[PDB]
């Protein structure tokens, strides 16, 4: 019998390991706040403007 | 009364730790012998010439 000696081929063809989809980082408000360096506790205060009444 | 929120601003203006200047430095003999590597032990002799009575 024909014997023949052939290489074991390996290829990424897109099967991917299952995990979860990503979605709530782009559906929540990030980062509007950046310069936490150079604040006391790395708090940043956030001020609500007032309101008045007529 | 009104009410607001500030933040607090920290600033520079000149204000240092009184440090002393350095003058010692400048008034001692400083580095006749330089090729302490080399030598055993990181020690340079130093030869004091002979002195004779009559």
């Amino acid at each position: 019998a024909h014997i023949f000696v052939k290489p074991e081929l390996v290829a990424e063809i897109g099967v991917k390991q299952l995990q979860r989809e990503i979605v709530l980082p782009g559906l929540v408000w990030t980062n509007p706040l950046t310069d936490f360096g150079g604040s006391k506790n790395d708090t940043i205060t956030v001020r609500v403007p007032a309101i008045t009444t007529a």
